[PDB]
This record gives C-alpha cells, sequence and structure tokens, in this order.
C-alpha cells in the first residue's frame, strides 16, 4: 500500500538525516552530559552545536537563552505560570492578553490561572481568521504582565502580526511571548524582529522527534523555573539533558531554515495546486483568509459534508488529515517537502469522488 | 580501546533491545497518538503494550495511573508543587517531611516551597547513612501534607524503610511519595506494599533513553496538573506523547525486572567483589552501611586522596565512575550494570589500587 500524508501541522515525520544524527546518542555515546568523566565531556560538541543551530534558525543572540524543553507544552507552561508567579502575583501585575485562536498549551494553562484569580483577556477573531495589533494595544492595561499571541494559527495556518504586536509591547512595557511551533520552517522566524521576551517551539511539527522543544528567553528577563533542581540549562530548568533528541532538534532546526525557499515556492505551489482544484468542486470554500497564511496550510469547507465525516473516507484510502474549527467542522490538509504533486493530483481525486459520493449518499 | 562504564546511577546505556523496539516509530510510524486517522491510531497498540510493561514493573492496579513525564525531574516537580497547591494552600496543611539526602530535584523544589511559606523538615540522616521510620512519625503534625523519601540513595544506594514508612502516613492519613528512581531494576518495586500515593521513575537509570520518565499516581488521589493544555494523559499531562521513548522505556522496565535475579546474584557479586578488593587498600572504607543497600553500588572513602582526584586519574584509563558527599571530603561512588563483566572489575581494582597509591606517594 501507498498512504499520503497531509496532516503535518500535527505532527511530522522525522527526516532521514534526523534520525541519522540521533543515532549514535542511542548507541554508545550514552553519557551523561552533567557527568565530569570522558563518557559525559564526549558529548558536548555535538550539544554545543545543536544549540547553535538552534539560536541561528530563530536569530536568537548570545547573550539570549535557548532553553531545552521537553515539548512547546511545557515552554507554554513554563511562561505563563512563570510570569504568574513573577508579575501577577509579585507585582500585582493581575492581567494577561492572548487570544480564543491559541493552542491549548495556552488557553488551558490560562484557564487554570483564571481560577487563580489572574485577569485574562481572550482577544477576538475577526471575519479573517485574525487578530489585529489593535486590538493588544486595547487590551493592555497598566496591569497587563503579559502578552501571548500565537505566530501562526494550526488550523488555519494564518499569520498573527508579530512584529507590531512585539513593538506595541515594547513601547508600552510589556512582556511579549509568542507561541511559534506552527512558523518554524515555514515563514522566516526572527525574534529580534518579533521583539520577543519569550518563544515557544516543539521539533515534532519540523521533522524533528516527539517530545522535545525550547523556550527562547531574551537576555535579562527572568522566569521562575518550573522544573526546580540540578543545575541544567543554566539553573533554569532542571533534568537530565535529553542527548539524542537535543542533536535531533538541532539538525532539524537547521534543515527546515534551509527548506524555507522550497517551502514558499514548491510545498506552497502544491497547497494551492490542491486548493485551486478543490474549489472547482461546488460548495467548497476556503475557511479563513487567502493570503497572510503559512504555506503548507489549506483548511477547506464543504456546504454539507461534515469533517469528520470527510476524514473517516479520506483515512479508508489512506490519505490522512484532520478536522479544524469553522466558523460545521472543515477540513484541514497540510503538507511539507516530503509530500509530491503526484500525491496533491490522487488526492484531488479521491477527495472529489469522496464529496460527489457522500452528497448522493445524504439525501 | 575498552572503556568501562561504572557511573550507572548517573545514567546508562540503552539497551540494545529498547533501541530496536524504539525505531519504527523513529521513522515510518510517526502519527500522533490523538489524530483520528490511521497514522494516530496504528500507534495505540504499541503504547498500550509499553503502559502494561511499565504498570506490572511497579504492581501498580488497573485503577492506578502511570502518567509518563518527560524525566524523573518533571515527575517531582509535579509532586511536590502540585500538592503545594491542593493540600498546603488550598487545605492549609503548610508543612512537608522529607530528608536531607534526597536528589536535588526535590530538596531544591523543597527549598523553593520554603520560600513561599512552606514548613519542610528536612530528616537528618544517622550514622547508618539512612532514616529511620520513627523520624517520619515523630516529624508529622496535623498540618503534613505530604512525606517524600526516596527508596534508595543515589550516591550510597542504600535502601530506605519505605515499607513502613508507608504504614505511619496510612495510618496518620498523610500522602506518601518515594521517588523510587534508583530502586528500578535493582530491587523490586511494589507500589501496593509500599503504601505509595506517588512514585517517580526515569527511564535513563534502567537502560531506557534519557528524557522519559514516570510518575505512578494511585487511584483517586489527586495532582492539580503541572502541564496544563491538550488534555493527554487522562487530562493529568499534556503535550504530544513522546512515542518511540514510550515504548522503549515500557521495554527497559519489563528488561529490568526479567533481570532482578541477575542484578542481585550476579551484578551484586561483582559489586561485592570490587568492594572487598578495595578494602584491602589501607585506610579505604565504605561510605555508610554496607547492608540493606541496592546490589549495584559501592562508595568508598580513601585517606586524605579526595574523589575528583581519583576520579581524574580513572578516566584517564578510560573508567568512569563519579563522586559522593561523605561527611577525604568526597568519596568515589561506582555504580556497576548487567553490562559490566568480572574482566571489567578485575582491570578496575587493578587501576584502582595503582592509582591510590601512586596519588598517595605525591601527597
Ligand atoms: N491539535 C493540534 C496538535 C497538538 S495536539 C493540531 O493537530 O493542530
Ligand atoms: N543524581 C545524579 C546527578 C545528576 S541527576 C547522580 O547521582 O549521578
Amino acid at each position: 500500500v501507498q498512504r499520503i500524508y497531509l496532516d503535518n501541522n500535527a505532527t511530522t515525520r522525522i527526516d532521514p538525516k534526523v534520525k541519522e544524527i540521533m543515532d549514535p546518542f542511542l548507541r554508545d555515546h550514552y553519557g551523561n552530559p552533567s557527568s565530569l568523566h570522558q563518557f559525559g565531556t564526549e558529548t558536548h560538541p555535538a550539544i554545543a552545536e545543536a544549540l547553535d543551530k538552534l539560536y541561528k534558525g530563530i536569530n536568537a543572540r548570545d547573550i539570549d537563552d535557548v532553553i531545552i524543553t521537553s515539548c512547546a507544552t511545557e515552554s507554554n507552561n513554563w511562561v505563563l505560570k512563570g510570569v504568574y508567579f513573577d508579575e501577577c502575583l509579585k507585582k500585582g501585575k493581575n492581567h494577561i492578553v492572548t487570544t480564543v485562536a491559541e493552542h491549548p498549551a495556552v488557553r488551558s494553562t490560562c484557564n487554570f490561572l483564571e481560577s487563580l484569580g489572574v485577569e485574562v483577556t481572550y482577544l477576538p477573531i475577526n471575519e479573517h481568521g485574525s487578530i489585529t495589533a489593535e486590538q493588544v494595544r486595547e487590551a493592555i492595561t497598566e496591569k497587563t504582565a503579559l502578552v501571548s499571541v500565537m505566530w501562526a494559527n494550526n488550523e488555519t495556518g494564518l499569520i498573527f502580526p508579530i512584529e507590531e504586536i512585539g513593538a506595541i509591547c515594547k513601547e508600552k512595557g510589556v512582556l511579549f511571548h509568542t507561541d511559534a511551533v506552527q512558523a518554524i520552517g515555514k515563514i522566516p522566524v526572527d525574534v529580534l524582529k518579533a521583539n520577543a521576551d519569550f518563544l515557544s517551539f516543539s521539533a515534532h511539527k519540523f521533522h524533528g522527534p516527539k517530545g522535545i522543544g525550547g523556550l527562547y528567553i531574551r537576555s535579562g528577563v527572568g522566569l521562575t523555573p518550573l522544573f526546580h533542581g540540578g543545575e541544567h540549562m543554566n539553573g533554569r530548568r532542571s533534568g537530565t539533558l535529553n542527548v539524542p533528541y537535543i542533536v535531533g532538534m538541532g539538525e532539524a532546526m537547521k534543515l527546515a531554515v534551509e527548506h524555507l525557499d522550497y517551502e514558499k515556492e514548491v510545498v506552497g505551489k502544491l497547497r494551492d495546486k490542491l486548493e485551486e482544484a478543490l474549489l472547482k468542486i461546488p460548495d467548497v470554500m476556503v475557511v479563513g483568509d487567502r493570503i497572510h497564511r503559512v504555506p503548507n496550510t489549506t483548511l477547506v469547507s464543504v456546504r454539507g459534508i461534515e469533517g469528520e465525516a470527510m476524514l473517516w473516507d479520506l483515512n479508508r484510502s489512506n490519505i490522512a488529515a484532520s478536522t479544524g474549527s469553522a466558523c460545521h467542522t472543515a477540513i484541514r490538509l497540510s503538507l511539507s517537502r516530503f509530500n509530491t504533486e503526484a500525491e496533491i493530483d490522487k488526492t484531488i481525486e479521491v477527495f472529489s469522488q469522496a464529496a460527489v459520493r457522500l452528497r448522493n449518499i445524504s439525501s
């Protein structure tokens, strides 16, 4: 059989070179990087090279931190709860601005903080499926400890006004976090252009393994640890380093940024071919803006067929995609550098056949 | 060259069967287990088999939880901070009983909690290198939210009472956590015999990969999540599952308990050989009780050469060991595994003895 993977915003396939670079640390180089002996120090070059690729990938400076976490969910929790303790409690800045589109690792955590008494503003989405930077300016009070806005939305692919949001936060003296998991390898990410204080990412959205991520922390910015303990990561996040996955995530970041052109010029054109072909189908329409999106994502709605019905039919033909709320659920088809034009043609065909058969059965 | 690995309490080599069982999830079975399509559901049977091995490894019941964490440090932070919120803050039980012997993942987190006002009693170690169950008895007030005592000490290998301590906690209505990281695969671990509410472990001390751990939570016990979000792990710990390491850690756990007889009978005999041989050296003495220890660990002190000097010399000969606090200054912790051999121990006796006599003549 030959299956087609079009659910890359949910997770991605590890790049074969990433598997390759990880293998020696799953085998004979198993020493603890914190060890003073040869098994420990022999890992230091590869870890340093992995860190360098991570820093350069997002334009972090030598004075900034790029802290290894176990996933973007950890990074997001660490930002929100660290700021809750540092600014909301200790400084009386008991207000946070975020959006209604945020990933559950941000929204669900904010719901918890609200239960502790934090005031949380969930900025509403516009008809374009996006947030305006004016919205964050409206919502910032003199009590706002932190603004958290995702760089790109995981369901629609829509890119948010990070640069502007960062300028507004800087002129107002407010800490800025961006959950940038969906942007890595899709668009260039520059923490300096964003004026971000915090930036989250997760390797498995860009062809590294599940269960590692990163938190960028700007120089001089504090954040009470979420993992207290040993002295790992300049004392900011304790726990024995996940050597293999650090090395892999570094390589995944490098390869991601090296393929940025290809992602926009080849993968984006496969996304357009897919979307344009699917819009010749009657009742089919894109949910949200078709401009200011990452190259790999299309979220289409089909007049009477639910998203899950299309997903179940599509899965029977070994094509993997997922749902995305529409505002009844829509179909998110999300591509990568590993898809081919043959697969898009095939998906056009199977998607169309499924559409016509599910309508005929619908009445 | 032939290096000799004797620092297994710091981390271990991944068993080749563990690496083998992980590889397919690093290659073609890269689906997100939360996905409804085929790429996600195809991972379910391996995850269920992995979980089963973990439960059986610690005699957790079907009604209990074994939550997948990113390491023991997460498990410990999660226990201590979740109990701070649920009992110290929400119930006014503003007191915690632990030991001076704990891993920093416990003590340093407790020090943070002391900064928040929690009363923490760090039970002092006795001349035997252990704590008694009577000490926890004496220290329990009606304000005690939690007792946390590690099952086995990572520096001395000394086994703590646990069974009796858990009986005392249950009769007094106090939550009991044991950091059991050093016990897995070293001695049988039975959470029901321990009457543990919480039990922590980390795969890389039992020949699984770094960066994955577990937290046993007894059925019905609550613990406010450390990671809020997507509602993975029955809503208790959010973030995309690290499928390869879960499958690997399950197999590592299975292998550890299947090798318990070998650990006690062969590895234990090798540790005794090493230790007895090193006690023929003058001025040498094991730090602590030499009874009620895990089989694999010996902690030796040498008159006036500190541990670091012996480690540097030993490392030059490609033998890896680590230090340990002794109350000349520091001692040498030698921790074996099922992958060490009698040839290695002989070579190590030779090299250690030569190192001692040479460093003494220079001293
Ligand atoms: N639900 C997310 C992945 C994190 S669970 C998405 O598929 O876009
Ligand atoms: N507990 C470790 C130190 C880093 S986790 C050890 O004893 O070698």
